[PDB]
């Protein structure tokens, strides 16, 4: 069980860095 | 400790699929 | 291994809320 979490954890990780620059991106797109 | 961070991670997942897809639509909106 | 992974979950958590919020401004100004 741990070893699987592992995994998915490190998948999600990989996901949210992204989201997070496709935000920032998107932010500068859009403008304030 | 183990199923109650396996929990957390399932509620990740979820609000991480979403994010995807609203920042997938989202740039389709601004193109480039 | 345990803490390792609660440490990376608290933060993952923290990430999320956010990315969403900056995404919930995003939605209602292109919306
Ligand atoms: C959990 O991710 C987990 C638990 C057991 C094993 N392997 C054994 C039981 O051979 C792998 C991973
Ligand atoms: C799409 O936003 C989407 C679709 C299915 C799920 N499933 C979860 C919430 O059980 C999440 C997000
Ligand atoms: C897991 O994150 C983990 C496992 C073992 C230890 N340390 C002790 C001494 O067993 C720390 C962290
Ligand atoms: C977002 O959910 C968020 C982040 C910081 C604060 N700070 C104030 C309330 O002290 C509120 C909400």
């Amino acid at each position: 069980r741990v070893a699987r979490l592992e995994k998915k954890v490190s998948a999600l990780e990989k996901k949210v860095a992204x989201l997070e620059k496709e935000v920032a991106r998107l932010k500068k797109l859009v403008g304030e």
